[PDB]
Parts: C-alpha cells; sequence; structure tokens
C-alpha cells in the first residue's frame, strides 16, 4: 500500500481537449486506410474554435484534417456540439505489428479560425487491425501465433513500484527469447508499459483489477448488482485510459472472479465502446458468454480434468466440442515456480499444428521476491512468509521466468 | 450404398463431373433407395465409394436429402468432407499424424473436428486395414473414439477375406488370391484384408 505510481500536477486551459479517440479503417488488401479521429471539448464553445489533426511519420506529415465542432446527427435531439470527428486518409499505410512496430505521431492542436493554438495533444498512432475470424485471431489479416507471457510489475527492492529502466530491461529481455505479447496479470499497468510496447512491438492483454478467488463461491460478488458499479468503473475507467494504445489488442474483464451477471453487462459494455478489440475472460469455465477467446488456465494438451461444474478439458478436445467455434489461446499454462516449464514441447507442438490453437501466455515473467537482509547486512530474496504476515502462501510467489534481478532461469 | 466406384479413372471425378454419366449415376442411387428405404436397420445412406467428387454427387446427396430426411447421406471421394456428405467420414485418417495430400489432405481425426468451420460429426467409414497381420493401434482409436464426443466411432476394413478356393495336382483345397487364375494385371494379397478367413475362422485380431 502507499502512492506507488507517480504523482503530477497538469495545469490546462479553461477551454480544453478533454477526451479523443483514434481509429484506422482499412481496406481489403491493407493499401488504403482511414484515421479517424474524434474529439472532445470541455469549456465554453466558440465559433472561431477549431481542431486540426495532423499524421506525421517521422518528420514528414502525411495527412491533416481542420473542421469546427459539431459533430454529425446522433438521435432526434441532433448531435454532440462540443465533439468533431476527423477521417484523414492514408495511402499504403505502414502497418504495427509485433515484428515491425510502424509508428505514426498523430498531434491534435485546439486553435482558434484565426490560427492562435490554444492546446496541442499529441499519441503515437499504429496502422493494424484485430478481429476474430472464422474462429481465428487475425492481426492485419493474418492469424496470429500468441508467443506471451504474464508480467507482474514488481521489484525485488521497490516493490510495486515501476521505473522506465526496469520497463525497457524487461522488453528487451522478451523480445529477445521470442516472446511477442504480453499479458498485464489482472491489472492495468504504468502507463508508459504501453507506449514502451507501442514502440518496441509487443501485443498487449489489457486487464481490469477485478480478482475475487477468495469469495465462496468466487462469483458471490460478480454475481451480486451491488457491486456491478464498483466492476463497471474498473472496467470503463482502464478502457478510456488505454484505447488508444495500438499495442493494446485484446481487452481482459479480470481475472478468477466467477462468472456472473455483471461480466456479461461489462463484455457487452467493451463490445459496444471499442468494437476493435476482442474481450477475453476465464472466470467461471474460461468458455461463457463473457469471453470472445476460449482461454483456459492451465488446461492440458491431451489430458481432460473434469472438474464438476468448471470442467478443464485438454485444449484439443475443447476446440471439437458441440457448437464450439472460438479459438483457445491459453491465458496462463505452463507454470514456472521454480524447475518448471517440462512439456513445454507438447503445448508448442499442438500450437503449431491445430490452427485454432493460437498460443498463450505462459505464467509468469518474474519471480516476485522481496529483498530482505541478514544480521550480517547481507541481501537476501525472501517469499511469503519472511516478513511475518498473517497466513501466507510461502514460496507460489516465486513463478518467473526470470529472477527478480532479471536474471534467467534455465526454462527461459 | 450406391453401386458407385471409379477409383481408375484419372482423374477419379473424371465420370462423376460428367453430366453425361449422371443418368447412369442417379439410377444406381435412386433404385437402391427406393428398394431399401423401408428397412429399419438402414440408418446412414451412402452415395457409393472412391470416385472423386463431382456435381453428380451433390445432384443425387440432394436428391436423397429430399425423398428420404429420415437418415442421413455419407460420402468419402473428395476430401471425405465436402458439400455431398452430413458426415465427415475419412478413409483411413490418423488420430494424432496429419498427412497432408496436395488436393485431397488426411487430416487427423481430432485436427479435422477442429478446423474452422466445421460442425459435422467424423465416423471413419475405413480405418484400421486388417490386411494380415494388423490392427496396430486399434486402442488409440478406440481411446479417441470414448474421448472426444463428435468422434463417434468407424468401420473396420473389413470382415472377410476375398479369398478363393482352388485345388492342387492332389485334389486339395488352398486359398487363393490375385494372380492365382492367370487373371490380368491383379494386385496379388491385396484381397485378403478381413478380420475373419474365408471359411470364417477368426483372426488374431478379431
Ligand atoms: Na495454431
Ligand atoms: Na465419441
Amino acid at each position: 500500500s502507499g502512492i506507488f505510481r507517480d504523482v503530477s500536477l497538469l495545469h490546462k486551459p479553461t477551454t480544453q481537449i478533454s477526451d479523443f479517440h483514434v481509429a484506422t479503417r482499412f481496406n481489403d488488401d491493407f493499401s488504403r486506410a482511414v484515421l479517424e479521429a474524434e474529439v472532445q471539448m470541455c469549456g465554453e464553445l466558440r465559433d472561431y474554435l477549431r481542431v486540426t489533426v495532423s499524421l506525421w511519420q517521422g518528420e514528414t506529415q502525411v495527412a491533416s484534417g481542420t473542421a469546427p465542432f459539431g459533430g454529425e446527427i446522433i438521435d432526434e435531439r441532433g448531435g454532440y456540439a462540443d465533439r468533431v470527428t476527423l477521417r484523414l486518409n492514408v495511402e499504403n499505410p505502414k502497418l504495427w505489428s509485433a515484428e515491425i512496430p510502424n509508428l505514426y505521431r498523430a498531434v491534435v492542436e485546439l486553435h482558434t479560425a484565426d490560427g492562435t493554438l490554444i492546446e496541442a495533444e499529441a499519441c503515437d498512432v499504429g496502422f493494424r487491425e484485430v478481429r476474430i475470424e472464422n474462429g481465428l485471431l487475425l492481426l492485419n489479416g493474418k492469424p496470429l501465433l500468441i508467443r506471451g507471457v504474464n508480467r507482474h510489475e514488481h521489484h525485488p527492492l521497490h516493490g510495486q513500484v515501476m521505473d522506465e529502466q526496469t520497463m525497457v530491461q524487461d522488453i528487451l529481455l522478451m523480445k529477445q527469447n521470442n516472446f511477442n505479447a504480453v499479458r498485464c496479470s489482472h491489472y492495468p499497468n504504468h502507463p508508459l508499459w504501453y507506449t514502451l510496447c507501442d514502440r518496441y512491438g509487443l501485443y498487449v492483454v489489457d486487464e481490469a483489477n477485478i480478482e475475487t478467488h477468495g469469495m465462496v463461491p468466487m462469483n458471490r460478488l460478480t454475481d451480486d448488482p451491488r457491486w456491478l458499479p464498483a466492476m463497471s468503473e474498473r472496467v470503463t475507467r482502464m478502457v478510456q485510459r488505454d484505447r488508444n494504445h495500438p499495442s493494446v489488442i485484446i481487452w481482459s474483464l479480470g481475472n478468477e472472479s466467477g462468472h456472473g451477471a455483471n461480466h456479461d453487462a461489462l463484455y457487452r459494455w467493451i463490445k459496444s465502446v471499442d468494437p476493435s478489440r476482442p474481450v477475453q475472460y476465464e472466470g467461471g469455465g474460461a468458455d461463457t458468454t463473457a469471453t470472445d477467446i476460449i482461454c483456459p488456465m492451465y488446461a492440458r494438451v491431451d489430458e481432460d480434468q473434469p472438474f464438476p461444474a468448471v470442467p478443464k478439458w485438454s485444449i484439443k478436445k475443447w476446440l471439437s466440442l458441440p457448437g464450439e467455434t472460438r479459438p483457445l489461446i491459453l491465458c496462463e499454462y505452463a507454470h514456472a515456480m521454480g524447475n518448471s516449464l517440462g512439456g513445454f514441447a507438447k503445448y508448442w507442438q499442438a500450437f503449431r499444428q491445430y490452427p485454432r490453437l493460437q498460443g498463450g501466455f505462459v505464467w509468469d515473467w518474474v519471480d516476485q521476491s522481496l529483498i530482505k537482509y541478514d544480521e550480517n547486512g547481507n541481501p537476501w530474496s525472501a517469499y511469503g512468509g519472511d516478513f511475518g504476515d498473517t497466513p501466507n502462501d510461502r514460496q507460489f510467489c516465486m513463478n518467473g521466468l526470470v529472477f527478480a534481478d532479471r536474471t534467467p532461469h534455465p526454462a527461459l
């Protein structure tokens, strides 16, 4: 607990940019793209007010659009007077991916009609398309094979405070080991992380901060409409903060909270607000109506685990179940606690043999070990119960492919 | 099964993709259905065997579906999963190994079920070739059968050896196969693929 992330002061004009969303549509061959930029304003609207969106490739401008405020008709009462949408045509766009993170710079400028600037906002824009077609997750029209890992925000000395040096270290180490995707383990991450994944090329699954694993039953609060406002806040604010990042390709509703009506409501909300990304959720059997992807936790390649209400099928048998059409990506597999990752080759043989088996996220990246000091003042790695803490789960906090200081395990 | 096989045609659908042979195939299908449509033991109609995939097969499958909706129709030619079958019915597809032939791939039966867009049940029209000392890996097929719902079994090839009785100089009978009668280019002992001998004596694989 504490103030573990950065605190800052922001000064904005009275008439200001309050919100903006960037969207990229494409044609069939991806030779033509449209950048849709929706900008919202706060303060008193004036007729001289303008918004310009310019797209930049390096130092070269490739597109620009200027318009006054006032969107199209939405319903019988009109449209948003304090909003504007710009459509920038891009011919032969350079496509973002994990292999080539081609990035554009979009600058949103609030300015008067005579030309004076009031406030500028900028974001990195990647031209990519994520969709599930015929049971396969496609990126830019091609089926994806997720070489993913779950990552917690952990530091052996600073706890859960993240710095840019450690983030860059983690991303470089992941890409040097042929990882192309990262799952934000069970909460939204430090904002710089998404930017770094945009610049370096990692696919990101962004997860809402919602876990109720210790509830009996697990959906006790997530099936209660009295907790729907809290969960809805935790989902909507994450999407609103991170919806512009090209590295974010999949939304996650959370982790291990059973399956309730709140999950269905929030999945539908995400699908309505941001149709450009699929939504996944594992709780309740990993194949409910609140997931676009079958995402089992630690399902095996060939052995079924028929638990009473939430069976864990083998991933090959799961695909062929009557009525099943969705792709399967394991949200957690190949538990890396200690001397682990036996049978990894079996998972990857199945991944390359079955089309709709589109990979998974290894659990997990780094051991959540802390640094204590002995009587001689020397540091050592500590796990659960080494601080005197009330009933603990000992060494089950260390499931990483690298040590806390980011030294690789042999399983890496 | 209708009396329609064109295995030796090159390509196999040379006549079954020709509308000049549609009347003959249609007779061979319609008269079989008309004769046998009242029998309760008959649960599945088959369009034939190893004749490629042509428009004649599609036409006759649709005819059977119109005339007798109470039985599904299956057909293996053309890749065992075309529009002329209600059931994926591969010949000798394996449990775990894919056999990617250029135009008619033979997937493993577990991989076949999960192919994008695939919803049909899989019953092997021919599997576990019983030629001589055979049926190794039968337990693997039946493990997969009991583990995967849409894997609904198959038909072993086959029941009885098609061996004939010849007599030696001493007048004693012996089992003969292809080429023992002087017959023009033959396929030797490939006629004996049965679980029982010609006199219906069981093989050890039974
Ligand atoms: Na695959
Ligand atoms: Na079955």
